[PDB]
C-alpha cells in the first residue's frame, strides 16, 4: 500500500537518476583549471557533446565500472528518507506550531536556532559526497580506497580547513533560504489558507496554483543565479562573504552578474523537473478509503 512516506519514497528515487548525469556536464564545461599543460598540446579531446562523455566513462574502466559503486549511490538516497523520520517532523513542528496569534519572530528564532543545531549532528556525509565524486582517475594502490580511508589522507596534507571549505558556506545557504522562506511563506497563507481547505472544488484551487506557480519560480531563480557567477574563479584571497561585497563594488560592475549564467539556466530546466514529480503524486494518489481507514485505526 502506498502512503505519504512512500510517495516521497518514490520521489527520492526518480530525482537523482535523471540528475546524476548532470554533474559530469558542469565540470567538463570548464576551462580546465588543470592547466597541466596537456591542454595546450591538445586543446580538445571532449566536445560539448554530452552523449559523448557518458560513452567515455564505461570504456574507461569497464562495464563493471557502472555497476560498481551502484550500491554506494543508493545508500546516499537511503539516509535522506531515514533522517526525515525525525528531522522532518521536528523542524516542521517547530515552525508551524499553533501558538496563539503571533510568534512569527519566535519561529525565526526557533528555526534559526534549531536548524543550525541540526547541521551540527549531521554533515560529514554531505561534505564527503561532493568531494568523493571529485577524487578522480579511478583509484589505484592495490586495495581500493573507501569512505573512511578517503576522509583521512587528504586531511593529512590539506588539514581541517580544507574540509570546512564547503561546510561554512553550506550553513550560510541554509540561513538565506529560511530567511527567504519567511518572507515567501507569508504569501502562500493568504491564498487558499484563509481557513485551510474549505471548498469542494478541488480542481479549481489547483489551477489557481499553477498560474501562481510560474510567478513564484521567478522569485525562486535569484538564489540559483548568484551561485553560477562564482565559477568566474576558485580559491584566492577571500577571507569571508563580506570581502566579495567590497571587491564587487570597486571592480567588475553589476553587469558581470548579467553575463555568465548559462550553467544556472541549464540547472533551472533540470531543477524544474524535480518539483514536478512531487506534483505528480498530488495529481495521482492512493485510492481506497477502507484501506486508509484501517491504518490509523
Amino acid at each position: 500500500m502506498t502512503v505519504k512516506f512512500l510517495g516521497a519514497g518514490t520521489a527520492a528515487c526518480i530525482a537523482d537518476l535523471i540528475t546524476f548525469p548532470l554533474d559530469t556536464a558542469k565540470v567538463r564545461l570548464q576551462i580546465q583549471g588543470e592547466s597541466q599543460g596537456l591542454v595546450r598540446t591538445a586543446a580538445s579531446a571532449q566536445y560539448r557533446g554530452v552523449l559523448g562523455t557518458i560513452l567515455t566513462m564505461v570504456r574507461t574502466e569497464g562495464p563493471r565500472s557502472l555497476y560498481n559503486g551502484l550500491v554506494a549511490g543508493l545508500q546516499r538516497q537511503m539516509s535522506f528518507a531515514s533522517v526525515r523520520i525525525g528531522l522532518y517532523d521536528s523542524v516542521k513542528q517547530f515552525y508551524t506550531k499553533g501558538s496563539e496569534h503571533a510568534g512569527i519572530g519566535s519561529r525565526l528564532l526557533a528555526g534559526s536556532t534549531t536548524g543550525a543545531l541540526a547541521v551540527a549532528v549531521a554533515q560529514p556525509t554531505d561534505v564527503v559526497k561532493v568531494r568523493f565524486q571529485a577524487q578522480a582517475r579511478a583509484g589505484g594502490g592495490r586495495r581500493y580506497q573507501s569512505t573512511v580511508e578517503a576522509y583521512k589522507t587528504i586531511a593529512r596534507e590539506e588539514g581541517i580547513r580544507g574540509l570546512w571549505k564547503g561546510t561554512s558556506p553550506n550553513v550560510a545557504r541554509n540561513a538565506i533560504v529560511n530567511c527567504a522562506e519567511l518572507v515567501t511563506y507569508d504569501l502562500i497563507k493568504d491564498t487558499l489558507l484563509k481557513a485551510n481547505l474549505m471548498t469542494d472544488d478541488l480542481p479549481c484551487h489547483f489551477t489557481s496554483a499553477f498560474g501562481a506557480g510560474f510567478c513564484t519560480t521567478v522569485i525562486a531563480s535569484p538564489v540559483d543565479v548568484v551561485k553560477t557567477r562564482y565559477m568566474n574563479s576558485a580559491l584566492g584571497q577571500y577571507h569571508s562573504a563580506g570581502h566579495c561585497a567590497l571587491t564587487m563594488l570597486r571592480k567588475e560592475g553589476p553587469r558581470a552578474f548579467y553575463k555568465g549564467f548559462m550553467p544556472s539556466f541549464l540547472r533551472l530546466g533540470s531543477w524544474n523537473v524535480v518539483m514536478f514529480v512531487t506534483y505528480e503524486q498530488l495529481k495521482r494518489a492512493l485510492m481506497a478509503a477502507y484501506q486508509s481507514r484501517e491504518a490509523p485505526f
